[PDB]
């Protein structure tokens, strides 16, 4: 297995809480690794303790999956820290998450930046499928701006291999929301790389609707039968129908029939060469010939 660094409680510190949840408790920070003057800004993420042995056992295996993806749209790991609670140290991205970016960017925001947004989540959950990962909660609030030119995944505290069994400490917390949920993610439980494909679709949506809620103001409970009718998220007003087209495919009822991640990237990669083409943003300006 692999080596992880370990972090003593004293090499940094938590200075405020920026999100809270059912998995715990995430912190900005700052952390001096030890023998250096260099002060880094870290996200400190707490875990929920667990109930039960075989949780206990589980609760590390998200850092060893996170420590073990090495690409550019993927989260990584700095280092975990033992002392009291299990704590993984991340770098901070003072960007923020791309839902709240896209939200406080509306009216700033150039397709062809979106579009290459899509592309690089894309290639990032290839990757993980290349790995053999299901992500399991993609979504625009689990995807990181380091830049406006670099996005990255994260939230790997669901994340399975494909098959495996379900793990006792990922049933001790709060449930997925069935809104970036596949239907037979919410019918049967299961969970696929087709199944990440859907919830891309979902968050492709919410980028295109610069942060939406999906089905905004509905029952989870009315989501599966809303589903099985055919119904499914509206076209962005951005949008022309080749993105829509795409997001639809998303949300096919047969996974098999749903885009694979490279092929989303081959498409978004199209669009992104000539972005005003497929997607139309007032003040969003092309250059005369
Ligand atoms: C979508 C909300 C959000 O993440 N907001 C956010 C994030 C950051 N920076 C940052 N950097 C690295 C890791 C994380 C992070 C935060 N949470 C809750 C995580 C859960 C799991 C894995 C990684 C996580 N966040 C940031 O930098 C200062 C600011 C920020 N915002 C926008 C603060 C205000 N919002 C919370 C409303
Ligand atoms: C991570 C939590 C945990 O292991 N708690 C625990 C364990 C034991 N001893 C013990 N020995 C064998 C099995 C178990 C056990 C505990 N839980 C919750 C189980 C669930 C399914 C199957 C087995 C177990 N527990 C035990 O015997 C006195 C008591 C507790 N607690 C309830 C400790 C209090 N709290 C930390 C949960
Ligand atoms: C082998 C059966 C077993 O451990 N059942 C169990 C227990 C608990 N809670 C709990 N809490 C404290 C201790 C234990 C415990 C369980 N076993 C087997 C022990 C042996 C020695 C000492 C303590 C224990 N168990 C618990 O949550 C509170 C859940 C379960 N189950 C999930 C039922 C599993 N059963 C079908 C085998
Ligand atoms: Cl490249
Ligand atoms: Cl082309
Ligand atoms: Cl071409």
């Amino acid at each position: 297995q692999a080596l992880l660094r370990i972090l003593k409680e004293t090499e940094f510190k938590k200075i405020k809480v920026l999100g809270s949840g059912a998995f715990g408790t995430v912190y900005k920070g700052l952390w001096i690794p030890e023998g250096e003057k260099v002060k880094i800004p870290v996200a400190i993420k707490e875990l929920r303790e667990a109930t039960s042995p075989k949780a206990n056992k589980e609760i590390l295996d998200e850092a060893y999956v996170m420590a073990s993806v090495d690409n550019p749209h993927v989260c990584r790991l700095l280092g975990i820290c033992l002392t009291s609670t299990v704590q993984l140290i991340m770098q901070l991205m003072p960007f923020g998450c791309l839902l709240d970016y896209v939200r406080e960017h509306k009216d700033n925001i150039g397709s062809q930046y979106l579009l290459n947004w899509c592309v690089q989540i894309a290639k990032g959950m290839n990757y993980l499928e290349d790995r053999r990962l299901v992500h399991r909660d993609l979504a625009a609030r689990n995807v990181l701006v380091k830049t406006p030119q670099h996005v990255k995944i994260t939230d790997f505290g669901l994340a399975k291999l494909l098959g495996a069994e379900e793990k006792e400490y990922h049933a001790e917390g709060g449930k997925v929301p069935i809104k970036w949920m596949a239907l037979e993610s919410i019918l049967h439980r299961i969970y696929t790389h087709q199944s990440d494909v859907w919830s891309y679709g979902v968050t492709v949506w919410e980028l295109m609707t610069f942060g939406s809620k999906p089905y905004d103001g509905i029952p989870a409970s009315e989501i599966s039968s809303i589903l099985e009718k055919g119904e499914r998220l509206p076209q962005p007003p951005i949008c022309t129908i080749d993105v829509y087209m795409i997001m639809v495919k998303c949300w096919m009822i047969d996974a098999d029939s749903r885009p694979k991640f490279r092929e989303l990237i081959i498409e978004f990669s199209k669009m992104a060469r000539d972005p005003q083409r497929y997607l139309v943003i007032q003040g969003d300006e092309r250059m005369h010939l």
